[PDB]
């Protein structure tokens, strides 16, 4: 059962299409339109069905050309409110009938973010991105919510003529609105059946630049040409990942540079894969969000979870897949260490909830939990971690990519659970279930902490971030001097990054310490905001007072919560910078993406 769904359960009626025609008014703050849901029974003699909705007011129901009787129940939380509605006559099990619903979004919709002109880059037009994932389709029109039904759909949307609507669907042309000659009708098509969670909309000054022979990149227009160059490696991912996963179904793979409120760092709507601008290193060091973004157009996308208890399904494998690419585009040992780096994240996540915590399960029950306040790396990492388990375990990665490609295929364009996955995994190697059984099942899957057999890893790479990280922590004032720019010569950027997560990991280290870092590192110079990120919070964690309005700026300047809330947690555990971190929240909140907003103050504990 999907536990985070008030709306009828796919055993009872499906959701086949939905063709949205809606409206855009950037001074209410509001999305008006109707959406026309085809609805299949699964019963005999159905009369009624009930559908997701959270803050929207509903105007109308319409069936058979006439308005039906409906009633919205008590709100439950962030579920939002049931939405039943009676129909006209009974329905025979696979009857088919289209149920067109008139309603509006409210300006606090929690799937929404609407920014002013001064909030985006060029100041002068206003600008909306949705972000559904996981349950915030139902802010946005009346749905089932649940990844469990799958529909493809059809939209019109009317925005003032100044400004471009994406969606994650393919472009089907734009003309002025009939109605409103100030206004443009843009229209969309998904011709595959996807969970509604994977509905997106950005309406903005958007400009367009080729890529690839599928990839068009958007963003505002200042952002185009760094955005250009920051994913150009984005086709020859593609072609490996259709290497490992099969045919890459969606038509077009495009990619949309969000404003700096973005809270992930990226979003595989399809078609339109949506990123935060804080990838934009300028070096593409940061390009493994997109192979994850791409690897989700299958694992993910084509295969879903069936409700949000199997999350991980979809992550883990997709950092499974991730890693392959960057392991074809940089060698076995990058994957390797890239592998080991998750460890490492794992780790960080188990101990920041206890080891106890039912969020460090793989598996997790989200009944009365908020699907937002659950997100973390457990399912990314945690998942990830018994993949590359089982790769050593059944003869190699060779051999488990055989069973990745094969369990795609499986399962393309179904919803599945986790013991749909183990069943096809016992099925795939039937003549290695000795080795199967040997695995901690219950341990794995069902229990908090650690998992209970840590992989194999190449430590090629990583050495050199250890030893680093090693002397630092080791060295007492006489061993400072020792220090010097030419430590950092042979790293790259990626074994920066990790020699601060392994120094971060034992923070606080001492302030004279971190003194000599920037005297003789500058980690204060450096833009890469993995990097910087990890730098800053080793600086407030060691009390450096001078960090404190370099980690403000960071956690305001941009909204990628990966960032944003270990900064603001950071500052407001460091006395000296507490108050001015909540004060900060406090001013920005309203300006603030929804969600972010929610999950900073709950950090905060600032109601
Ligand atoms: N798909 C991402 C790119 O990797 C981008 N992303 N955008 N939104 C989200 C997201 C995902 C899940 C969420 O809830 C859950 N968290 C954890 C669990 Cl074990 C189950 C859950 F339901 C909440 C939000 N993920
Ligand atoms: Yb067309
Ligand atoms: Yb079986
Ligand atoms: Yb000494
Ligand atoms: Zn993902």
């Amino acid at each position: 059962v999907d536990t985070c769904s008030l709306a009828s359960p796919a055993s009872v009626c499906r959701t086949k299409h939905l063709h949205l025609r809606c409206s855009v008014d950037f001074t209410r703050r509001t999305l008006t339109g109707t959406a026309a849901l085809t609805v299949q029974s699964q019963e005999d003699n159905l009369r009624s069905l009930v559908l997701d909705t959270k803050d929207l007011t509903i105007e109308k129901v319409v069936i058979n050309g006439q308005e039906v009787k409906y009633a919205l129940g008590e709100r439950q939380s962030y579920k939002g409110s049931p939405m039943e509605i009676s129909l006209p006559i009974a329905l025979s099990k696979n009857q088919e009938i289209v149920i067109e619903i008139s309603f509006e979004t409210s300006p606090k919709s929690s799937a929404l973010q609407w920014l002013t002109p001064e909030q985006t880059s060029g100041k002068e037009h206003p600008y909306l991105f949705s972000q559904c994932q996981a349950i915030h389709c139902r802010a946005i029109l009346p749905c089932q919510d649940t990844p469990s039904v799958k529909l493809t759909y059809t939209a019109e949307v009317s925005v003032p003529k100044e400004l471009v609507a994406l969606m994650s669907a393919i472009r089907d042309g734009e003309t002025p609105d009939p109605e409103d000659p100030s206004r443009k009708i843009y229209k969309f098509i998904q011709k595959v059946p996807i969970p509604c969670y994977l509905i997106a909309l950005v309406v903005g000054a958007l400009e367009s630049r080729q890529i690839g022979p599928r990839t068009l990149v958007w963003s505002e227009k200042e952002q185009v040409e760094k955005s250009a160059y920051e994913f150009s490696e984005t086709e020859s991912m593609l072609k490996i990942a259709e290497d490992l996963g099969g045919p890459y179904v969606w038509g077009q793979y495009d990619l949309l540079v969000l404003p700096p409120s973005f809270p992930y760092g990226g979003m595989e709507n399809p078609c339109l894969t949506f990123v935060t601008p804080t990838l934009l290193a300028g070096d593409k060091s940061l390009s493994n969000v997109i192979a994850h973004e791409i690897s989700h157009s299958w694992t993910g996308n084509l295969v879903t979870n069936k409700t949000w208890d199997h999350f991980w399904l979809n992550e883990g494998h997709t950092v499974y897949l991730e890693r392959h690419i960057c392991g074809r585009l940089f060698g076995e040992k990058f994957r390797h260490f890239n592998a080991l780096g998750g460890w490492g994240e794992l780790q960080n996540s188990v101990k920041t909830f206890g080891e106890t915590h039912p969020f460090t399960k793989l598996v997790v029950d989200l009944t009365d939990i908020d699907p937002d306040v659950a997100y973390s790396s457990v399912p990314y990492e945690k998942g990830f971690a018994l993949l590359f388990y089982l790769e050593q375990l059944l003869g190699g990665p060779e051999i488990f990519l055989g069973f990745l490609k094969a369990y795609v295929e499986k399962f393309s364009y179904k919803s599945i659970t986790t013991d749909d996955w183990k069943d096809f995994l016992y099925s795939y190697f039937k003549d290695k279930v000795d080795v199967l059984n040997q695995v901690d099942w219950n341990a794995w899957l069902y229990s908090p902490g650690l998992p209970p057999i840590k992989p194999n890893y190449d430590m090629t790479l990583t050495n050199a971030c250890i030893a680093l990280s090693q002397r630092w922590i080791t060295a007492k004032e006489d061993d400072l001097n020792s220090f010097n720019a030419t430590d950092l010569k042979d790293l790259s950027s990626h074994q920066l990054n990790e020699f601060l997560a392994q120094t971060l990991q034992r923070a606080p280290l001492p302030l004279g310490h971190i003194k000599r870092m920037q005297e003789v590192y500058n980690f204060n110079a450096i833009n890469n905001s993995e990097i910087r990120f990890r730098w800053l919070r080793l600086c407030i964690q060691s009390k450096w007072e001078d960090a404190i309005p370099l980690a403000l700026k960071m956690a305001t300047e941009q909204g990628r919560m990966k960032f944003t809330r270990p900064l603001f947690k950071d500052l407001a555990a460091f006395d000296k910078s507490h108050d001015q971190a909540v004060r900060t929240y406090q001013e920005h909140k309203a300006s603030m993406h929804p969600v972010t907003a929610m999950l900073v103050g709950k950090d905060l504990k600032v109601d």
